[PDB]
């Protein structure tokens, strides 16, 4: 008698004992007479083409795979609801926030960043925390991480950053020279790197970590007034981390530790939950903010910008088929219902394009008609047609052009976007040296105690150890810019690692 | 007031008059505020990425097209039912023939062969007549033509034949040298070419032609007893042809003559129907048959093997969305319910591989989950999993391996196929010199009268004249092998056409 | 003996006449022993799987087709050169214009707009005129039409317009009600529609029509100064059109009239050529221009902005394999070498995204690695890696991330784009009511003579007659906004055809 | 200084030291002026579509992934040559064996079977060992394992078997009951399962293991005489394994232990070499062989059928780009040059279909035109045309149909297959009850010593304990069917694991 996950097949048989097993059929529904023996000429003769039973199964096996996610490939999924606990209709007119008590079905995916489909869960890396809201004003995808910040603040460095985080193009091995050459040349990453190599770099499962929308977003109320915001969904189960000692053992003992823990939790009625908060910044407060309010490498301090609670996230359902419901999950930051809008955040702007595009590649042009991705709580009506694997009535014989005098769907003026005024030059602005150390200086000295600062440099030194000396001296110098003792600790550890 | 086809949008709006038009939404279900004006900076400024309304629409527009069919690309569709009128249960145990009165939902596609998506309907070519039967034991695709025979009798020559009937690989033009160089090198085409260039080469729409399964098929009844058979669909609307003169006029006046003719018919309640007949040959009679009974270039003469009535095919429903319902239609001759099986027809054996193969490319690995391709009157249960665009529960948490101790689907031993034993060396047997002339001589002398043979040579000479003299003399000689006068009539016209 | 098009294979054999025929192989290069006969057990036995010769040919045949172009599917191709004849280096620093006499290889594709792969060439429609310049600064794609203007001025209407021009989503028929309903609700189409329905709507082949960039572009010289421009590449063969009477005859007599004609021309040494002009507008003149200089439904009058000659485009080579060379051609308006840039033209803005997107769908992620699409006169080096069907060294073992301390490719600061200043509310500005008639009024009264206007109304009336009366009366008033006699001439024709 | 693998970028820079960095261009070859900062409106403004530098970079990143291999996903690659050292031309007429001393370029891929792209290398599993021979008669793909046998002997069980070895359809976890539920229901796997859980289940890298073709193949010499054969390709480095103790440790310390080991070896001049042997069975010996000579779960004993040496395979070159050269490597067992032919092995027959099929999905229809998949030592000439991503001239304007009178490729009668005679009922013959225990018994009793048997049982029990008890005792029952002492040593241990 084992954990509920391993008893998956066992329960399925029990859940069906009263029923008789179905007739085994071909993909076309034709009953198979025998599926253990190939159609051959004589007992030791060759196989026939006429064996259409064989081909139909064999061919589908051959196409079982789809391209994995280009980032965050290793993933865990769950389902539940979002429930409003406070009224913030003064900030957002989004129906998902309409009144206290309102529930919205959600879909959540947890993931790592660099690891592939088969990688270990208990490794040092950021963690994905994507949430899909099935609202009546369409689907809302809040694709956030377990950190309030990221390593870079311009989307043009994202493909580069990821490459450096993955495998060498010739050797196909993880190479720390790629890792630290990038990080040391781009000191803006100092903030997020400090987070990653801290205790929270290896969370104890998916239920013991916080989530952040990271990006500054725009909220718009009914009168047409707008504010900026941050999304924080903090763990109700409490922050708990794994030791570098306990994370490494698990890496071979249970590669899918996070997958198994989440599944076991929900299956056993122990439902994990998060409390959704926001921070709010007025357009006025945005212009006087000491840093760039849309810099993804920046946080909003809690003292100046307190958390305003909105609701609860509860995961109370395990997926039924992992592939069909979790691996085919597609999240689009461009999915924003009326009342929630993007800020001019350089990184967020890039994500508005990238995600729908990649889903059309990874899953298909009509990925939005896949059940788990469908906005099934909205009525989709538009002038979009066809595409590979078209799955519904394709909107019937409805007029497919707009405008028309034949009463096909109409635009909704209520859903017009907030109008902002901008001015300046149209060119590429250098953002590389906005203040990269001040908030990092704050994190190191004020948030961490002396013991965590000690482990922080150790985790850093242990990985920086593999880079060339010129990359090392560059990294240490970048760290010294945060705090001299911080920089001197890492290199002090390095002088011991270099024998 | 006009024909029903053109009034489609008019009728669509009338059908909705009580309702108010829907809110125009994105694929993610988010209402759009305006879909007539782009998000720009100032009235004459640049476009913004944060405008996801444009991208989501445009990106979908970009992927509207899927590969057209490699052959029979130009198509017309309709739906209806198959109804059993006579008892043929002594020959087949197939549920589709179970008792008199039995109805099966069907799907029919009509097509030409060589023309691409935009070509004219009224051209000389064979015609497709594919019928999809939605039976309880899965789908039955009886994929037939308007001819009992074909141009070739070996599956390895099919790509070649097709290439020769389509466009020249350099000029992208129809090439008479490609067409007849082939035909003259493969005299077996003499039978079907004679059919093609007769009156029935250009049918007056799809409602005035017969359809044939062409292939000899196998029928197996409840006792496991087997016979060979042919399928015949004779028009209840009567054979009716176009003169080449009026077919040519319609080619520019109405490129979609056959498509609209069908649509207008059904919409005005005038439902087209065909009468299903069979011919039956016992294992005893097959071996004493003068020719190869599985030779696709051979008919079974009515004198020896008369038609046995089975039922009626009735088309009484038009497609609602052509693309979702007719362009994504997939017929697999390999889709055969218990009671219907393949003969050793070299060509039919080849078709068992090709169609499922091409559909996985054209539509996708999971093309059978598309509504019109789905066997919705049967329960698909098997150990096939995953694949791109997985659309249902993916059969849940059911055990995905076979055999298993967990009550996942089981084979059904009753649905085993009839067992025949075969022998001779396993080798590549030459089929080039089976009787190519006897049945053709028969067709020329017995079935055609003096005026139709006269037009037959005129229709042939009119096309062969564009081929080189060495090809003409080669083709004519093949026609001379059929009948001296047949060869001599063609050469008489060619000498005038050659100036 | 026949035209060069018909003798393609004939010449192919003679051009090879000295050599022995090559060994017929599988895709894996294995020689075939027999490709006319299937491997079976006994002369009348079932086909074997062990026949991998059959499978390999058939499997490839099954995948011969790729998704056709969403628009401009019916096409003719040629290759040649662009030669600079005049000096415009004071306007553009682009290498393609560097000195007089300089030649650059080009590729040209001709197309209609609405017709599918099999549709007729000689129909009333705009004509595609895409030119790809293989410059040292990368490829330059000038994707223009045979008209200086278009039907719409916002990219959000393009999917709408196209749908209206193609087949009904239910009946799959061309629908005059769809066609004019769009046009009548959108009077901005009045300009281009006026072009389309008089003589130049049906050009006599591809060599007797002009080409236009239509869009306003930006030119930037060595001093960093910018101007706006229009591209006109006018035919050296002279404008020549087909009458409605016989253009219709060719639709059925020779569906590929332009396809054959273009091929025949080059092969017989008559190389077609076009003379490239530009028009130039300063930023200052853009500010005083009476209309929106980026309204695609507007021309720059020759009086105000005279043509400046640049060079010749000459097509002097026929393609060798149509598919590999013309069907796989991908033109990207986003392909612009340093010195040539986009204006804030809304329609042009949309094309920057749309074209690269669909090409990744239609052809593939690595579509730029296809020979005709490859920038073979430039050195492609970047941090792009992998993707489906990667065909080269994949840039070797070079570092794939940027920045790096390992001497991977570097930015070229000179190649930065022009800096413009923009400001205004970020909002969707209504352009629906920009002047729709003035330039149209000018075209009607000043450019056309009395019979061309008479023929113009006939062609419109001949097409509009099939639409509903409310659509007719709506359209006529739109035409009346151009000129009272114009609307009334059309209306005089409609009242008798409506019996 | 570090291992050669880690110094890849260091060395890349050195090889380039004289050179200055390339001009960074778009995929279309246009140089980019700045690729670190985005095109925006104002320093803190929104992103523009006009930034095509960004869009195309992101879009290509979005499409970097292709479906990983459905099996054998985790892989290592190397290149070298095959050298003939002995004469076996009396057995085979294949050009790869034509004379002593002859060298042929090879491509090798090493792999696990079940693990995905991110899985650990040092796990208990079979090892893939594929060799691609680039012969003048086309490519010869010898797709073998590190075992002479397999778990099953019929192709219809392969997809089922694989699923059981992979992840649970709901929980997405490795599931021990799935593994053994299958294995215990199919006792033929006892042989391969016995091999797997012995020392050689976890080899010390890829250079310390043997390769086997496993399948019986056919050899044909010039006289048309045929023999059956097994390929045994033995390591020159000697068998060397990792204990499970350090194999578990290496699993988290170095996920790509084998990948790095292979690369490091080749880079340091330490070239791995293996010796190719064959076993030969005459048609006469096949009829008297006590077991099925085509049973993939059976070996040919060395005593009756001694090893005949053929040549050497040597790997002396590392890949330059892993993706282009190793991840896109495609092996087809159906790729067989004249002189090598398939036996009637049920499993091998299935693989003729499966591999070409899956590659058309994974890589593309035209995957054989990929450099590493291309038969560059052969001339591909045939009548195959078009398809997505066509990369050469597509065989020019050559005639695309066969037969033809225009001197296109001709079949080569020399390349006909060996002709065999067969007889029997065409039916599905049951292979479940061929002798499943005898050859396993000798391995346990005669080949293993007393300590290896002890560990064999420990490793099984260590893994089998996780399955349900009803599954365990059934599996244990199979082990006792091999030998009573073998079964209960295992059973003594499971009962210890059952607390
Ligand atoms: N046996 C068959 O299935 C067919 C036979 N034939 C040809 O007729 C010869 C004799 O057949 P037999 O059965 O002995 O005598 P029949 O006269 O009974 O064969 C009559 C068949 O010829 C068909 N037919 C009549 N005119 C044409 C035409 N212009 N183009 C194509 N088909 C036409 C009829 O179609 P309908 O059924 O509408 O009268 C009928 O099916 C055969 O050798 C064969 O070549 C022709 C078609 C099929």
């Amino acid at each position: 008698n084992r954990d509920p996950a391993s008893d998956q097949m066992k329960h399925w048989k029990e859940q069906r004992a009263a029923q008789k097993p179905d007739v085994l059929t071909t993909g076309g529904g034709n009953p198979v007479g025998d599926k253990l023996n190939s159609l051959t000429v004589g007992p030791r003769g060759p196989l026939l083409v006429q064996d259409v039973v064989f081909t139909d199964e064999m061919a589908h096996f051959d196409r079982e795979r789809i391209p994995e996610r280009v980032v965050h490939a290793k993933g865990a999924g769950a389902f539940g609801y979002f429930e409003v606990t406070h009224d913030i209709t003064r900030y957002s007119k989004a129906k998902v926030f309409e009144h206290i008590g309102k529930r919205t079905p959600i879909a959540v995916r947890f993931s790592t960043v660099a690891g592939e489909s088969g990688s270990a869960d208990t490794v040092r890396d950021p963690r994905g925390f994507a949430v899909k809201f099935y609202t009546e004003d369409g689907n809302w995808d809040l694709v956030g991480n377990n950190t309030p910040i990221f390593f870079i603040r311009d989307a043009l460095l994202f493909p580069s950053f990821i490459h450096s985080q993955k495998r060498n193009p010739q050797t196909h091995l993880k190479d720390p020279d790629m890792v630290w050459d990038f990080w040391s040349l781009r000191p803006e990453s100092l903030h997020q790197v400090s987070f990653l190599f801290s205790d929270r770099g290896i969370p104890d499962g998916h239920r013991h970590m916080n989530g952040y929308g990271s990006h500054t977003f725009k909220l718009v109320n009914a009168n047409g007034e707008a504010v900026y915001c941050k999304f924080h969904y903090k763990t109700d189960q409490g922050i708990k981390n794994l030791s570098v000692e306990d994370a490494a053992r698990l890496a071979h003992e249970d590669p899918d530790y996070g997958l198994r823990d989440l599944f076991n939790a929900i299956a056993t009625g122990n439902y994990p939950s998060w409390t959704l908060y926001i921070q709010v910044m007025t357009f006025s407060e945005a212009e006087i903010f000491p840093f760039n309010p849309f810099d993804l490498t920046k946080v909003w301090p809690h003292g100046d910008y307190p958390l305003i609670p909105v609701g609860k996230l509860v995961l109370n359902r395990n997926p039924v088929n992992y592939f069909a419901e979790v691996e085919q999950l597609a999240f689009d930051p461009s999915n924003m219902p009326p009342g929630i809008e993007p800020s001019p955040d350089k990184m967020l702007q890039g994500r508005l394009f990238a995600y729908p595009d990649t889903h059309r590649h990874r899953l298909g042009p009509n990925y939005l008609q896949i059940p788990v991705n469908c906005p099934y709580r909205a009525r989709v009506a538009n002038y979009q047609r066809d595409g590979p694997m078209c799955m519904m009535d394709n909107q019937g014989g409805a007029p497919n052009y707009y405008p028309n005098s034949f009463s096909a769907p109409e635009h909704q003026p209520s859903a017009l976007e907030h109008r902002t005024h901008f001015s300046g030059d149209v060119q590429r602005f250098n953002s590389a040296n906005d203040d990269n150390v001040t908030q990092v200086r704050t994190f190191y000295l004020k948030v961490l105690n002396e013991e965590q600062r000690k482990r922080l440099c150790e985790n850093i030194a242990g990985h920086l150890k593999d880079a060339q000396l010129f990359i090392q001296k560059k990294a240490v110098k970048n760290f010294s810019d945060v705090h001299p003792e911080y920089g001197s600790r890492i290199q002090a550890l390095l002088d011991k690692y270099n024998e």
